[PDB]
């Protein structure tokens, strides 16, 4: 039994290799960042409202065309059989059995077909490669399979200082690879290339600034991840849970606005959509869960957090996710 | 002898059993909302004034008709018999004798009416129940019983999640039960219902919105508990200090406006008196002194904190409660 | 050899019984107002001035009609035989040698007369008692033996409750006597009957509210300190230094505006002068140095705090006490 | 191998005897100062820019007439032969095969005309002499020797209080000496004399308040360093980093604007550079890298900075400094 997504990270660290639960919880730098998610959230505290109707409480959203159980998707985190032998299959399953989106990542450890295969709600994060060729190659196979929306990562011109991982030496294990197959920095060119060429939602994954989110909207993209990589890119990036309530005033309506970053609870997606954001990704507690359990862990998370979710908005007076958005918050200390 | 009321918490723990201790002390989650009650007076600092006349200081408030002798009264807090034998008749036998109200309330371990014959100011603390008709029964056995207010608590359309407990596997012994006798989340209509039953001030527990505080005086309240249940509901609530300013200055005189949530000492009544409220509840340290002591041990804490509120309010300059409302504050650091 | 403050409380804390150092070095309550005192002023920091001529730095101020060597006098402490057996007379000697005024208190050890025959810039603190003609006696007397000012305690209509000492059990030693010899709380009424009896400037100890600061000058006040009573009375109560720069502000130049609590070097003289004090009083350092050294303690004392006021204003580009207190600051973290 | 800054600070602490690591790390006072600059720097998050264009990032900036390959010039540190046998000469001959300015100190451990004769962009670093003429002749010296930019000390009028050195009873060794040979405090005169006396920029090191930054623009000042001297001088001075904006602001372009303190990473160049300098001063990282490991050991510094430098940018969007000038940054806790 676990009754905490902590319950989980525990879990974890007895299991796996040192050096594989550091390149999971690791930073870039100092750490800052990282640490500066979980402070974020930490100090947002919501104003909660009494006596409404809670007869049909619902947690479902309407996201890129389609429903979703909870306003939550899995985010994209590589090579996933590092954590467990049946890495994204055992994820993707029980994020379909869960009602969650998944997304299927450029530099998965199965590939992308037979993840898609799985069904569910997959989508398809997108690294931009040196050959803009090739980039499109792998949205149109993306597309042809099945996945429902390509989310572009932007915050990668090039990896970050894991440091870490240089100490520890970290290298890929040979029995784990890149199963979808050289990349290079993305620009505004490139999402134009990307959104002429799918008819799928695009969605911009690491925007932090108020005018890249209105650029983005600009740019025809379908939604935003506010996002600084879970620390893992500029260490002393702000967190993206910090810009949000400011992105979600400057787009106005015009696109989704998801954020990602430290949701370790349903009170934290609480917190999130209260603070604006359609949706939210979670990453590092879906990959203690694979590896402490594998795809029964996954499941139990999912429903924990599925659980907590629907705790904190009854708790909160809100029958739907649209309510829990006209949450007002107050900051705090520590 | 016990000079603070955190000499009294360490007599608790020695005597109750662990699981009974965390059932008092916890919160939900993370407990988040729990520390921010502690956090947040902590922060406010009283501006004194010098050289007033204190030759009658008197700390008595006039409040639901009643003469009370501290701008306090007894929170509502289940199952005391959890924590002394002699369980709510031992408090409310303290309360009567140090002229404070003591809440009765809806899973009391001794029948309402036992409690009522005990004397003093009475308050009963209602939980609506899946019928309406049930529910209005119980108003009106409190009110048939003496009862001067109905406490009604309008933040728990289901308890929270008390992780001590889980982790504990918490259950009541077979040796307590609610001895006033199927719960529903209460809505507008509950309270109006309540209030068209009964002669009686309806007090609203657990407002933390300025809105929710209007439409309480709007709806015909003549009080509200600013609250977050102790951190036992929503974690990541606002603690209701925080917002217990805004709030006064909403309802503008239309009701009582009584705080909760971590008073600890005199100066922590001063503190509330000082943000605009009209009194406090106190609940853990009033079990504290009954798992110590029994009713002395709650005769010792009640006059204990008499002489810490005429203390820190001549040490400020007031000789009545209302020159304490009228104190300026100033925010600190830690 | 000392080079900071801090060396000499541990000296003293190696000396004295524990219950006396607790004495000494405690608050009220919870203690919070007595850490604030040093949080306060480490929050502030100093915006210095370069390139100014400094020729002739020098520390002296005109306070109340002398010339002091520096902008500091030792504050009223009780019972200094507490201390060391020279008591009151072994820092009356150290401050007249170092051109510093000296405050003898109501409760001194030694009489008035006595600590006034040493000599120097004596000022005496009055403690209001129960009868007016006694009252005015003790100023008559401080008056007659040659001190400057009358420095009015208005914090105390009676005193805090001291923690450290009900759990010690502490009481005055046998050895030590109030050498002057009921009291009772002053009001504004006590204030003029003492301003109309002297013609020695009255100055207001305790002072925290903006009002009560214009009321202190409109009723004929010399000057005030700014002061919790170094977190010894109300428990909760804001530091003096949070209120100065509003309360110099709102005097206009109408008194002299003193400020107290948690001066421990010569830096934070530099801050209160900058934040608009005319002056400061130091408490517990000068009863640390004492109890280490006698007399030739304090002396050490006050030389090593006239270097570092020197140092300070010197390395901020202050050739004298006005300019420091033109100089900005800027609120930090920690 | 070093993959941090603070990877070569444990190399020196092992390395040096205590009492010399203590001058190197000491501050003043409290070291209040010395603590702030980096809690400052910590409390600065940026908010990076995404898809520009990276193709040729360059890190490089024309200062005082001359391209640097960094936005960064080594700190003026005296008597650099505490820290490793061949003292100044190894740092500058590292900073010169790094394309980085290096700072001759006045107290200098090897002649100016020597570690000018390495090469590279010197600037020399002058300390007030009681003669007006003697002053005037070093400045002439560094100018003959092929110094570029005069850096005229203004915030030592005297030396801080070092409470290590003092502790230790610290003396410079009898192999150590001043090798460019009794000093005054600097006055906007003395400025005056320099600035008539040389072609040379001159650059005033050690400007906190915005007014002062000001007259240094009309003093004919080519730059200034906004400092408190890595908390060694008036403890409790404000960090640079707190005034730099404001000082950005109020010189509107008029001279270079450098910062120094605490900067520790590429990363807290990126920050320096977002708030509006125009390059940093690094001081004590470059003596742990002497003292660790001579000359290799500071070209593996600067090698590793450069690379944190290059990597912050291109994370954060900006293919030159003066794009990263024009970041905005959110202050954060802790
Ligand atoms: C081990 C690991 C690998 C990741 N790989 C990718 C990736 O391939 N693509 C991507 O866009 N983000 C990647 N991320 C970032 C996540 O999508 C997400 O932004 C970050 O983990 C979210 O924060 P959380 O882990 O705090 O929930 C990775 C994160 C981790 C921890
Ligand atoms: C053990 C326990 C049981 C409680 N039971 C009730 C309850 O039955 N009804 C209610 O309205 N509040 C209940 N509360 C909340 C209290 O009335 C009160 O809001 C909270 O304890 C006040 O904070 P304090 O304990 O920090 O003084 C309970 C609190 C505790 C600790
Ligand atoms: C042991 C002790 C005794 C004191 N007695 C008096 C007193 O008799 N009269 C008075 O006005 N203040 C008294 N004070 C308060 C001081 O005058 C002063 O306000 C406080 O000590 C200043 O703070 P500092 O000790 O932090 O420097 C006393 C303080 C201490 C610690
Ligand atoms: C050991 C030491 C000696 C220094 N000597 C000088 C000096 O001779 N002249 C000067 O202007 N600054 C001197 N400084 C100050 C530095 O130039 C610089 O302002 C401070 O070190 C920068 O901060 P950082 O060390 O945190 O990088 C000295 C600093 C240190 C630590
Ligand atoms: O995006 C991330 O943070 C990743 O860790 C992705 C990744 C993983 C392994 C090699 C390169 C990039
Ligand atoms: O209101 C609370 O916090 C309680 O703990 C009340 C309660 C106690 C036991 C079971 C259900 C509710
Ligand atoms: O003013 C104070 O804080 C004192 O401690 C004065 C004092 C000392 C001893 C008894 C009563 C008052
Ligand atoms: O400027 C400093 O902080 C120095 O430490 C310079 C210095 C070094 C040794 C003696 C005097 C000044």
């Amino acid at each position: 039994t676990y009754v905490s997504l902590a319950d989980l990270e525990r879990a974890a660290r007895d299991v796996l290799p040192g050096e594989i639960f550091d390149f999971l919880a690791g930073g870039s730098g100092t750490e800052a960042s990282l640490v500066a998610n979980r402070t974020a959230l930490e100090r947002v505290f919501v104003i909660p409202r009494m006596l409404r109707d809670l007869t049909d409480v619902t947690t479902e959203i309407d996201i890129f065309g389609r429903r979703a159980a909870l306003p939550m998707a899995v985010a994209p985190v590589a090579y996933q059989r590092l954590f467990h032998p049946e890495g994204e299959l055992a994820v993707a399953r029980a994020a379909r059995d869960a009602g969650v989106p998944y997304t299927i990542c450029t530099l998965s450890s199965v590939s992308l077909e037979e993840i898609a295969a799985v069904g569910g709600r997959p989508w398809f994060q997108l690294f931009w490669l040196r050959d803009e060729k090739r980039s499109l190659d792998l949205v149109r196979r993306a597309e042809d399979a099945g996945c429902e929306a390509i989310v572009f990562t932007v915050d990668v011109p090039w990896m970050g200082r894991r440091l870490r991982d240089m100490r520890n030496g970290f290298a890929l294990p040979e029995w784990v690879t890149a199963a979808n197959f050289e990349f290079a920095p993305a620009t505004w060119e490139s999402v134009e290339a990307v959104r002429a060429h799918t008819d799928l939602p695009v969605v911009l994954k690491g925007i932090l600034a108020v005018e890249d989110a209105r650029r983005a909207v600009d740019a025809g993209a379908g939604g935003i991840v506010v996002s600084n990589h879970g620390g893992r890119q500029l260490d002393g990036a702000v967190p993206g849970i910090e810009m949000l309530g400011e992105i979600v005033a400057a787009v106005s309506g015009g696109c989704e606005v998801l954020v990602d970053g430290g949701i370790r609870s349903g009170g934290d997606v609480l917190k999130a959509t209260a603070l604006g954001a359609s949706a939210v990704l979670v990453g590092r507690p879906v990959m203690w869960a694979l590896a402490a359990a594998g795809q029964d862990g996954v499941r139990q998370l999912l429903e924990l957090l599925a659980e907590e979710v629907r705790d904190a908005m009854g708790l909160a007076g809100c029958e739907s996710v649209g309510a829990a958005r006209r949450l007002n918050t107050k900051l705090g200390v520590v």
